[PDB]
């Protein structure tokens, strides 16, 4: 028995901790997954020495820890077997494929994370808020009261995730493409660095933030919170909550120790479930809210008869570009260079303060010093200067978020031809309409590794608004792309598979009246017609969105967290 | 100040650790990585109950800590770039390329693990023993003390890495080839389960060996080793070990916190370097020991002058193939089958105790009810049946190590196409002669990530007998697996890349005399001329060996102890 | 190349590869249908895909 | 050098060449469809021995070449079909076609 139980560790259940743990009740967390990322549980696995020596390695541990949603059974013909080589003369179910799955309506992209600190653990960090267009409103009819309501939980959620916006302002990079995308769009747009849940510690070292961040995950009372109470579980799969015949409570979350194989009830008296939004949708229809089994209008379910239903996924536009001689030139523009590099009288100099100059002085001296001691290279910008980390954020006249960066997330064979200085990726994320015939559902009869029911999508990007804003955020991409240099071969324009981008939302979305905004759960997080169940994390989000969702999620889960406060008593310690 | 230092946290290590901690001694053991594996330090990263029901994910864990040891200047033309972008008229030295390294004498595949644990966060497991023909000489000319010492050292290893060879005795699979191999080469060559590592949790499960295994790196005292004194101090770069005038004695270790950013000297009486075949050597070249920079006869060494030479690494042959159909057919031979399958009739029988049977009883009980469950398979192998792990050991008449199995390190895009339960991997490993133009040398100029001395190889496999034997190894290869079925497309047969294999020996060798065996460790590991110094590691290796090394290096590393235990004091505590 | 040119496969299968990735305008069928002279008669997996 | 080694397949009557009813090529004709896999027995266990010859005698000229691995090639790319019109001695007893004047 415990005051709160929280399902998942990842950045939402830990703000669910972080403020109820705090708040003096008595917490249990579960996570499926094991404790991965060293003495500090639950932290950003990209903050070692070695793999920020080594940037272009962390791909794989985003992919070794991404496990596909739903994989439709493979047809692909292999016809050069030797003869003596057993065959199948079909097409049969194998290798962990989902035959309910059509191929054609997957987001084949979707994967999920189960390690502690979930997908924190390897995210990029970027936390932008959302504007109104994209936002769910908190308050009715009265627009300036929704935008205090949400600056003031935006504020604590960038607080939790040491948000900032100035830890790459030193990289020679990072200013040469925000400068000239400035100057480029003279006023009609605006740019600033990406939004970074992150603390730089050197000039090559910078600690990114993750759910350890916003809770440290040690078991307490210790030392350091001697009246706090908080235990977590790992290795636990949480399987199914209990409601009781009123359908006004649960009474018991049901669980599986993996390592013992036992399974046994937990008793509280609140519910959190953070799984992640593919996850938190698999645990309630396990446990009888919506409909379990491929859709079917004649047997409408008796609860959350929204619950995976107008799902969101964003569309995803990818590059990378090589950078202009122009820009490159421009690096060393303040310098006189006399002689030629290697020999006696080579020479390379600025006239400190001379305002006929482009650039600050700090720029100019590092500049000046790569030059003159690494004269076998041909370009100015200096081996360790940090990374472009630049956004035009969603406005109406370009509904769509964008990154002009180095994400950790390579999509092809890294390549090694071109230097990584002059090389710039492209990201522009579009919002999608959300649409009833969208759908996460959950197999009958076919189950997943953990003997669950298997998640199953009926997805299109809506025909409309969402694919003609997709084809032209595309070309607006290809567009502004090339004010900054050409693409990079192997990286060309393309769009990414459905759901690689990760920013599934609305499968158990929020809003203020279950039938009327066809919801799940209240703004509070709570789901309706139950006292003690809430739901965390960007399954929550109802809107049509582009820009990175997990900061608008940490938002709704402490404004759910002060409901729970004022209508809750944390036991007697 | 401290009794021993240990530099390198790898099962080498762990190996001094367990033995010197467990003998009183006040140890330290520094490591450049850090802490990695969850809350056992130095564990396998395997041992995730997510990795073990998604095995084919683990690659990225392997790619994710294996970074390049040299690189050659990248040369590749890329003419499609826009006229706008930026560049360099020359294939100048960019993205962390060695300008040192000829490109066609390297070991391209090469690559060290930078974690506590090192290498064994990630391995296979395989630990055989080597035959006299593979394995260096501990005692001169007396062939049965010989074999009886390294059969007492073996037998400690296993203990300690919990070797055994029955943890795959259940699988269908590692049964169906095992035994047609054993018949195929009826008499003329041994097959059994390939020694590994491991202890079997439960059918699904295996607890797979680590460093952890040999030493579970906490630091004591503690509660259940009061008495012992260990502290282990990860993301410390180890840098130079300091020689007395006399080249007698080391008198320090200096290291370099890469946290902090500074630079100590630690103190011990015992200095022992398990830092891996390339970062042992590359530690004593910045000693002093040896000689920096490109190898040159006109300037020969002061001490060790066979450091970084007679390096050798295996060849390495590579093929999957899918099962034959008669092999499959025979899984299922017991079986009487009645109609056919989906339908009310359908019946999988067998005769139990009818000797008539091939298979014993509990395998025609998983064939029987995998085939009655899950009608819609056509295999009658079950789902979770565990992988093969087989192998015929080295022999004089077929000179090469041989896995016939399912490794985690895959080298190609997995296929899906294919049933997983077809498919079998094949490895055979090469023993290489050690030859002094074979060299591991660094650079007085390049510097690696750590700013220490560029590690360049000059390699070739030896004319004669290494490359006799390794296209007779290739053949056998093609031969062997053509009993069990024809190549999967897509993994031909092929040798891998030079070093792949991470099998590299003869570093810093074993002998019994410095001059005579050319060698710059006695056979208790300690460094010619030097009381207190000593090295751990396949370094140590003077032979040409095809078998896996590790399980050998650490029987070395058990004697090497033995000397330490008799030689030095441990401090009062 | 001269022989490429000259080689007319004799049976091609329907064609079921998923492209996925296609940009949201474009147009797409909801199945794998007969199309650009594929042989809905043939079986993939007992053909001579080779012969031409 | 290149390695082609060329195997033998039994003939049986279930691997077939067939003419499609409904669906025709790009000259109006009744389109081609093949039944086919290769025979169980000496066929199969012939080419998978023939796959080992070849890597046993390339072996004595020089290892294989990277990209050109020892592979089976898609079914008839080689372009060697035989006895679809097959010749014999009697129609129904040698199940023929034409005679051995190549009369129908
Ligand atoms: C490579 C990558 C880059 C990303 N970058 C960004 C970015 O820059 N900005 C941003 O906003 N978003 C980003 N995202 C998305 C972001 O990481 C997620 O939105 C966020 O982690 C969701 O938090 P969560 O706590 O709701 O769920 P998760 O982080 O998914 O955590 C859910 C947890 O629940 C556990 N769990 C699941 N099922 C069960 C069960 N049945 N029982 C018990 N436990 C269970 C899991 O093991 C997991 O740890 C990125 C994601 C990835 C992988
Ligand atoms: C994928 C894979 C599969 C393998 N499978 C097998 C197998 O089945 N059987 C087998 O016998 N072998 C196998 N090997 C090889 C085996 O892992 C190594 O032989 C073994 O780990 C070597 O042990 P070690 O302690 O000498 O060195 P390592 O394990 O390399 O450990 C050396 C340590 O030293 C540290 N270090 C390096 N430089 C410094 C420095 N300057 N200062 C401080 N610390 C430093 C490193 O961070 C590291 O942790 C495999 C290796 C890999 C990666
Ligand atoms: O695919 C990587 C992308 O993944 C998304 O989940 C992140 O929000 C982006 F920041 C990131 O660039
Ligand atoms: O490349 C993987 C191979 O790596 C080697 O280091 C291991 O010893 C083998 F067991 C393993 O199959
Ligand atoms: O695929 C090419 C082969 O084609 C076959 O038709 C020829 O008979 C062979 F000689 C030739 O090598």
């Amino acid at each position: 028995k415990y005051d709160v139980v929280i399902v998942g560790s990842g950045p939402i259940g830990c703000t669910y901790a972080r403020e109820l743990v705090g708040a003096g009740y008595k917490v249990a967390m579960f996570d499926i997954g094991e404790i991965d990322s060293g003495l500090k549980i639950g932290a950003h696995k990209k903050n070692t020495v070695e793999y920020q020596k080594n940037i272009d390695k962390f791909v794989n541990v985003i992919q070794g820890q991404l496990m596909s949603v739903s994989v439709p059974v493979n047809t692909l013909v292999v016809d050069t077997l030797s003869p003596t080589s057993w065959q199948a003369s079909t097409f049969f179910v194998r290798n962990g494929s989902n035959p309910e799955q059509d191929p054609l309506r997957n987001l084949s992209g979707q994967a999920v994370t189960r390690v502690v600190g979930g997908m924190s653990t390897a995210w990029t960090c970027a936390t932008p808020r959302f504007d109104r267009e994209q936002r769910p409103l908190l308050v009715k009819d009265d627009a300036d009261a929704d935008d205090a309501e949400w600056d003031r939980l935006y504020t604590k959620a960038e607080s939790y995730f040491q948000t900032g916006t100035d830890q790459f302002k030193e990289s020679i990079r990072h200013n040469l493409v925000l400068n000239k995308l400035t100057e480029e769009y003279k006023g009609q747009r605006d740019f600033q660095q990406i939004p970074l849940a992150a603390t730089r510690r050197s000039p090559t070292f910078v600690e990114w933030s993750s759910a350890n961040t916003v809770f440290d995950l040690q078991n307490r009372p210790n030392t350091d919170a001697p009246e706090e109470r908080f235990n977590l579980f790992p290795a636990v799969a949480c399987e199914r909550v209990v409601r009781n015949a009123l359908n006004s409570e649960i009474e018991s979350l049901h669980i599986h120790d993996l390592i013992s194989g036992d399974r046994f009830e937990i008793k509280a008296d609140v519910y959190v479930l953070t799984a992640g939004a593919v996850h938190n949708t698999q645990l309630l229809v396990n446990s009888g809210f919506g409909q379990l089994g491929r859709p079917n209008p004649a047997n409408p379910p008796e609860l959350l008869p929204s619950l995976g239903s107008y799902i969101t996924e964003q569309s995803l536009v990818f590059c990378q570009t090589v950078m202009s001689t122009e820009l490159i030139d421009s690096v060393k523009s303040d310098m006189t260079i006399r002689g030629t590099p290697g020999e006696l009288t080579y020479s390379v100099t600025y006239t400190p303060g001379a305002s006929t100059n482009k650039h600050p002085d700090w720029w100019n001296e590092k500049v000046k010093n790569h030059m003159m001691q690494h004269q076998e290279d041909p370009l100015p910008i200096p081996f360790e200067d940090p990374e472009p980390q630049v956004t035009t954020l969603f406005q109406p006249s370009h509904p769509w978020h964008t990154q002009i960066h180095r994400d950790a997330f390579s999509y092809g064979a890294v390549q090694q031809s071109i230097d990584s200085r002059l090389i710039v990726d492209w990201r522009f994320f579009g919002r999608t309409e959300p649409k009833e015939e969208n759908k996460l559902w959950f197999s009958d009869k076919i189950t997943d590794a953990y003997n669950m029911p298997q998640p199953t999508f009926d997805f299109r990007f809506p025909a409309g608004r969402t694919s003609k804003e997709a084809e032209d955020m595309m070309t607006d991409m290809c567009v502004m792309s090339a004010k900054i240099g050409g693409f990079l071969p192997g990286s060309l324009p393309q769009f990414m598979e459905p759901g690689l981008v990760l920013h599934l939302g609305g499968t158990h979305r929020m809003g203020f009246d279950e039938k009327e905004d066809n919801c799940c759960v209240n703004t509070d997080s709570r789901v309706f017609g139950f006292k003690n169940l809430f739901l965390g994390g960007c399954g929550n989000i109802p809107t049509a969105y582009g820009a990175n969702p997990t900061l608008t999620a940490m938002s709704l889960a402490i404004k759910s967290c002060e409901y729970i406060k004022q209508n809750f008593t944390p036991s007697p310690f």
